[PDB]
């Protein structure tokens, strides 16, 4: 059994477990055994969970951030069902009560023994919440549809559980010996070296003597640093850059001065370098795995006596306000002078005090750490700032996680993408963040699902493949069952890649109708029908993809030729008719981040009672320029609608009426008013979202509209101005908002009110967006690479202003946009 599981993990994670063994690396070895133990203990706890707790693990509640309604309810075993009138204010228990009373009369005669499953979905309604607090019940109300639910008994739930079982002394100036290299270039070589603690230099950047671009270079020279050995902090990073000159960067390499056991490193090292894009402090502290091709630098760390970093017990032994909300040197001195008052009276200003402490003086670090160990826990918002690379110390990182433990699963999920990116800043394999993420993932299967895919989707990136592979292995140890569920998804994705490659070849030699027929024949092979059917959606593990609907599958005969894959499910009814788009060839990371930020805006708006009728559809990178996008059904592009074709319900005398005519056709009679309202609200949401994020090149081919009237955007790829993008009002959109009238200030100014409300709410959470984007810098996105990009957000939310100034500013922009509109 154990051999089978090992091979299944290897295949699932995209890396052979023998490759971990072959490294013969104690740190890897230790990571693997500790984390396996941790994860297996979590699995043991899970298998004895009570049935309500199991539901909470496997099917966490989907909640929203009086009135009557029809609900259809059946029981798990039978066809017979009952359609009740209940209230949106009723609890699930009351609904389960009606259900059981009804079954008792038909079937000739305890609510608390049941949970309600949404038909055809891995989604359950349970707990003390009125029905309309559940996202599913909400969804039905706005769409019109009738909730269809299944009474599931506690013994059925337990059956699912059961089937799823598994030192201060050294004053000499720090120095190294640069021995030799083995590189490729055109000039003379120089090696620049610098010592870093995060972004901050611990002293000046001492450089090599120049040597000719011959060899196999040999230096054999001591590089002494302007810092005492007893002053090197625990997280000291040594950074090299090799380049040529008469500038031409060649390569870079970093390492920690202390190993993962706090021992100071000696003696000789061969550093396998990464090819360059001069110093890269944020770059990984692990060598380039391509040891065949990589340029290499051998260095020597001299034996300073074994020396370890002191234990905490030895460490622990050793106008303010007007500025406190970049600062001058005397201001910094005051903050450090007042550090005790900072702790006692301004605990949330911890980060500011950290940025003023002298990390290159061990005495000062001791004094900072002593305060840190008695520091009260901080709000989640503050802890997110502390995860930044500006805060490299392990005690700080440990404090940060401790304050983040109060994250709800919903919050953790909202920030998961960024927390995974922060792993790229980690210095060692076994770290507090990895343990935190793995623990949360093992306690919540939705978190487990998305953590898996965030890690899996980067296995083709050599710099993270080891770390991410090891995390995925450990996770698998803690849920054998979920591993198999994930394997099924991977098998479907393998088949989709093969199918997409086929379509790419066929469509170059034949017409779209012919290729589509070939696609269908390929899909109807038993191997494909089996691999593509009966899986949890990688986009949302609560959506079950049952039978693939071959005749509705197609492809886009342009660009990367993405696939359109439709599904149906008898058991789920209408809600089982769902689609996925598979695209191979594009980097989906930018799309994913944009969509996640818009989804976050939607949550923040709804928390203030503003529902802009957004369309937060799923986008999930799964592999190398590969991923899935959730299909929004019953929608069309603005461009297609504006073609204004004849013989259609929407055919118009003036082209400006095409979109309104289309909406009229989909929403006859009294339905038009609501659709125009959905259009207006969503238009405001997307106009604000794209303005704030600097998303340019919006046009009629990348905006879509649903038959409900809701507008949404597709195909992102440009943001934070990396095409200053103006606020955009489109004439055809103004025309719909104005109900097809030339002048309609009543409707138009309501729309302006929505924009202003949305904008002011985002500003209030400005710091959250800034902290999240700061963390996202870890991801290596070319459109989020520096301070200029963060500055874009600062400017767009006008955060340096009062609310009144910001709104005047926003108003000029909005007004300028209206003029520009034809
Ligand atoms: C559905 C449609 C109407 C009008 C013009 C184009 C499309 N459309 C679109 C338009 N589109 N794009 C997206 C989409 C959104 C974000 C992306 O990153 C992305 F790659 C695609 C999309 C979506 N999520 N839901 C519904 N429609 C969407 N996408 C296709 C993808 C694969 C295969 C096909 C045949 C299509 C396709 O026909």
């Amino acid at each position: 059994v154990k051999k089978l599981i090992n091979s299944q993990i290897s295949l699932l994670i995209g890396k052979g477990l023998h490759e971990f063994d072959s490294l013969r690396d104690p740190e890897v070895n230790d990571f693997r055994t500790k984390m396996r133990q941790f994860c297996e203990e979590a699995a043991a706890h899970r298998q004895q969970l009570g049935w309500v707790e199991w539901l909470q693990y496997s099917f966490p509640l989907q909640l929203e951030p009086n009135r009557a309604l029809l609900v259809n309810v059946k029981f798990e075993g039978s066809e017979e069902s009952f359609t009740f009138q209940v209230s949106t204010k009723d609890m699930p228990l009351a609904l389960m009560a009606c259900a059981l009373r009804k079954k008792a009369t038909v079937f000739r005669q305890q609510p608390e023994e049941y949970a309600l499953q949404v038909n055809g979905r891995h989604e359950y309604l349970y707990g003390n919440y009125p029905l309309c607090h559940f996202q599913y019940i909400c969804s039905c109300l706005h769409s019109g549809l009738t909730p269809h639910l299944t009474m599931v008994h506690s013994s059925s739930i337990l059956a699912m559980r059961d089937e799823q079982s598994n030192l201060w002394s050294l004053e000499q100036p720090f120095s190294i010996e640069l021995i030799e290299g083995r590189k490729v270039n055109a000039m003379k070589l120089v090696v620049q070296a610098g010592l870093f603690h995060g972004n901050e230099m611990l002293c000046k950047t001492v450089s090599s003597s120049e040597v000719n671009v011959c060899s196999e270079p040999v230096w054999k020279q001591r590089l002494e640093f302007d810092i005492s050995v007893c002053d090197l902090p625990r997280m000291a990073r040594l950074c090299f850059a090799l380049y040529a000159v008469v500038d031409c960067p060649i390569a870079w390499a970093n390492l920690m001065l202390f190993d993962y056991k706090d021992q100071l490193k000696t003696g000789e090292r061969c550093l396998y370098m990464w090819p360059s894009v001069l110093l890269n402090p944020a770059g990984t502290v692990r060598g380039n795995p391509n040891t065949e091709s990589a340029a290499a630098l051998v260095i020597y760390l001299p034996e300073v006596a074994p020396v370890y970093f002191p234990a905490l017990e030895k460490i622990l032994e050793l106008l303010r306000e007007i500025l406190e909300r970049e600062l001058y040197e005397h201001e910094k001195d005051l903050v450090w002078k007042m550090r005790h008052e900072v702790q006692e009276h301004f605990p949330e200003a911890l980060a500011r005090l950290l940025l003023v402490t002298k990390w290159n003086k061990h005495e000062d670090v001791a004094q900072m750490l002593y305060l840190l160990c008695s520091w009260p826990e901080l709000p989640v918002l503050s802890a997110l700032e502390l995860l930044d690379f500006s805060f490299p110390d392990c005690y700080v990182g440990s404090f940060a996680i401790k304050s983040l433990r109060k994250l709800t699963d919903d919050e953790l999920f909202q920030y998961l993408l960024q927390l995974v990116q922060v792993l790229k800043y980690e210095s060692y394999l076994d770290c507090e963040l990895t343990k935190f993420l793995l623990g949360r993932a093992l306690a919540n299967r939705k978190i487990g699902h998305f953590l898996f895919w965030h890690l899996r989707s980067e296995m083709h990136v050599p710099s993270v493949a080891l770390r991410f592979g090891l995390i995925m292995e450990a996770y698998c140890r803690g849920s054998t069952h979920h591993m198999k569920v994930l394997m099924k998804q991977g098998e479907a994705l393998s088949k989709l890649k093969a199918l997409n490659d086929f379509v790419k070849v066929s469509s170059q030699k034949t017409t779209k109708p012919q290729t589509k027929e070939m696609m269908h024949m390929c899909m109807r092979q038993e191997t494909y029908m089996e691999a593509l059917s009966h899986l949890q959606s990688p986009l949302d593990p609560s959506t079950l993809l049952e039978e693939v609907c071959v005749e509705q599958c197609t492809f886009m005969d342009s660009k990367m030729k993405p696939l359109w894959i439709m599904y149906s499910s008898e058991e789920a009814g209408s809600a089982g008719n769902v689609g996925i788009i598979f695209k191979n060839g594009d980097d989906l990371r930018q799309d994913m981040l944009t969509l996640q930020m818009i989804q976050l805006m939607d949550v923040l708006w709804k928390q203030e009672g503003l529902d802009l009728r957004m369309t937060p559809y799923g986008c999930l990178p799964t592999g190398d320029r590969t991923g899935l996008i959730e299909v929004v059904l019953h929608s069309d592009t603005i461009a297609n609608i504006q073609l204004n074709k004849s013989n259609m319900a929407a055919t118009a005398a003036f082209n400006k009426d095409a979109l309104l005519n289309w909406l009229k056709s989909k929403n006859p009679g009294e339905a038009l008013d609501r659709a125009i309202e959905e259009f207006t609200l969503s238009c405001a949401g997307y106009c604000v979202a794209t303005y704030v994020l600097g998303i340019g090149d919006r046009h009629s081919d990348n905006i879509m509209i649903r038959e409900s009237g809701q507008l949404f955007h597709i195909d992102f790829g440009h943001f934070l101005g990396n095409f200053r993008v103006p606020f955009i009002l489109t004439y055809d959109f103004v025309h719909v908002i104005q109900q097809g009238k030339t002048n309609n200030s009543e409707k138009f100014e309501r729309f302006r009110g929505y924009c202003e409300r949305a904008y002011t709410i985002l500003r209030r959470h400005g710091l959250l967006f800034l902290h999240l984007f700061a963390l996202m810098r870890a991801a290596g996105l070319p459109e989020l690479s520096c301070s200029k990009d963060i500055q874009y957000l600062k400017d767009s939310l006008a955060l340096g202003k009062t609310e009144e100034e910001a709104l005047k500013h926003f108003r000029v922009k909005f007004n300028e946009a209206l003029r520009e509109s034809w």
